[PDB]
């Protein structure tokens, strides 16, 4: 005498409470964010008593219910937890329930909840590693290698991480606060496009096709409601719960809007809009400020005052308050991250002693010491020491860990950068005694996506045969390679200078190693990082 059996209708499954407008180029109108998806469900009894109540179950538990009064129906209603629940449509009267089969819905939310896991293989080198030294070991993941590179999410060897930073998280403005964007084809008016209608100095997306639905494995369904990168690194977290996934806000050409942050109306607007952002993309575990520099000599020459030390560590602190507001309301560990110029002169223009207090992490910078900017002067762009025929050479990585701690920085904060990348020359010319660094350059090495860069991964793979020179100076603690026909000459990271650096991370009590990016390594450098700073293989 119970009902009969409902068939679930055909229909749409997947629903978000952080919704993303399909046809929307604007920040503001692409993302939504509900306190509940909005949930459909319809049914037919195709034999049997409609029975007098009709619920729709997820697991078991019912969302919705109300009286039965024909053979088809349909029910809305809200779901406000991120998951992927087996519903059921129930008839029920006087003599019992009956239920449907299952139909699996998806209701999206940002921490990934909704998500099968993205647990993908090492490729190429990569060997596993547990994260069981206790020390940083981090990468930058950058938003633009999903196109030429073809680097994805999918692709990071992520169990060798402690740390994941996606570069890079722009700061909306236009004319005269991002004009360091105007030197990339397209990429002012991008930000501009994004930010429309959205006030200055709040964070956005600067592509938020990469970002949010390009499609990309586990998120190739047309319904899925985050695609992207965004996508990939939600499914990520769920592979890897403790994987610490931070936004890097800033870098070389979105670091503008910082300069005008002495004035505590756009500070506060900036960290406001970081709050509701970490509110709204519930994957990412903190902020990284990528602030290119303090004091100027960034990209832009018309940007730097005396005033930016201060202004860098009020930043530091509020943002820290926000965090800390964020993480009573949740319940979550937040973390707070700077990358900076290992350069003395820079260094000095902030007291990282003050700024320490509110910081987890402090990524140095020490690589780019050299390059291809400088023609005249030639040197190991990412070494640890001097080298022999110049030791006094002012950019080295000790240099940089000593300018901190005479500041006072606990050596626990520091974290030593390594590159996955060489720079280099070409035309090399008039040096002494067999070392190439002492002469001079006529321009760029040829790169492998522009001049005077060029991935690990084709170093190992194209530079280190045939008639280039291989050198590994064990003062510095830096390899070189050098082809003296046409005086070529890359400075890089290899697997032994990484060891030299993680080493002395050891003995010095540092607080880890992190590498700029992650796409041009072919594991060696990740190997190496992990192994110099004791992880276990496996
Ligand atoms: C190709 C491209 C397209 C669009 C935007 N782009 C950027 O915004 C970049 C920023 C940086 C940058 O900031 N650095 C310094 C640095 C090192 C370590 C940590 N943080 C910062 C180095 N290379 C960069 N390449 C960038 N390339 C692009």
């Amino acid at each position: 005498a119970a009902p009969g059996k409902p068939t679930i209708a055909w229909g749409n499954t997947k629903f978000a409470i952080v919704e993303v407008d399909q046809a929307a180029t604007a920040y503001n109108n692409l993302v939504k964010v509900k306190n509940a998806a909005d949930v459909s469900v319809s049914w037919n009894l195709w034999n049997g008593d409609t029975g007098t109540t009709a619920k729709i179950l997820l697991n078991g538990k019912e969302a919705w219910s109300g009286p039965s009064t024909g053979s088809s129906g349909t029910a809305n209603f809200k779901v406000n937890k991120g998951g992927r629940y087996q519903m059921q449509v129930a008839l029920c009267n006087a003599d019992g329930c009956t239920a449907s089969d299952a139909t699996e819905i998806v209701v999206a939310d940002t921490d990934g909840s909704h998500l099968a896991p993205l647990k993908e293989p090492l490729l190429e080198k990569n060997k596993p590693y547990k994260q069981n030294s206790g020390k940083v070991v981090g990468s930058y993941f950058v938003e633009w290698g999903v196109y030429g590179r073809n680097f994805t999410v999918d692709k990071i060897p992520a169990q060798n991480l402690t740390h994941l930073l996606y570069g890079f998280i722009p700061i909306c403005g236009g004319n005269g606060i991002n004009d360091s964007l105007k030197e990339i084809e397209g990429s002012f008016q991008a930000l501009q496009r994004s930010c429309q209608g959205r006030e200055d100095f709040k964070v956005s997306i600067h592509d938020p096709f990469a970002a949010l639905q390009k499609a990309q494995k586990g998120v190739t369904a047309w319904d899925d409601p985050y695609k992207g990168n965004f996508g990939q690194l939600m499914a990520l977290k769920q592979a890897h719960p403790d994987l610490k996934i931070l936004p890097s806000i800033g870098g070389w050409t979105l670091s503008d809007p910082f300069f005008f942050m002495g004035d505590k109306v756009k500070r506060d607007r900036f960290v406001g809009s970081v709050k509701e952002f970490l509110q709204t993309w519930k994957f990412f575990d903190g902020v990284d400020i990528d602030w290119e520099f303090p004091g100027g000599k960034g990209a832009n020459p018309n940007l730097g005052s005396p005033q930016d030390g201060e202004t860098y560590v009020l930043l530091m602190k509020e943002l820290r308050a926000m965090l800390d507001q964020l993480s009573a309301e949740t319940g979550r560990k937040y973390e707070l991250t700077s990358a900076i110029s290992a350069g003395k002169d820079k260094i000095d223009k902030v007291a990282y002693n003050v700024a320490q207090n509110s910081m987890d992490h402090i990524f140095l910078m020490s690589y780019d010491f050299y390059g291809a900017f400088d023609l005249k002067n030639l040197g190991h762009q990412t070494a640890l020491n001097a080298p022999a025929w110049k030791p006094d050479t002012a950019y080295t990585t000790v240099n940089g860990v000593n300018a901190l701690l005479t500041q006072g920085v606990k050596p626990g904060k520091i974290v030593v950068g390594t590159a996955m990348y060489g720079r280099g020359w070409t035309g090399v010319n008039g040096y002494q005694n067999n070392i190439p660094f002492t002469g001079t350059a006529t321009g760029p090495v040829k790169g492998t996506w522009e001049n005077g860069i060029v991935d690990y991964r084709q170093i190992a793979s194209q530079f280190m045969s045939g008639e280039w020179q291989y050198t590994y100076d064990a003062t510095a603690e830096a390899p070189y390679v050098f082809k003296p026909s046409t005086g070529d000459l890359i400075t890089f990271d290899d697997a032994r200078s990484v060891q030299a650096k993680g080493k002395y991370v050891l003995d010095k009590q540092l607080g880890g190693l992190f590498s700029w990016e992650i796409d041009a390594d072919n594991g060696d450098i990740l190997n190496s990082m992990n192994a110099s700073l004791g992880n276990s293989a496996g």
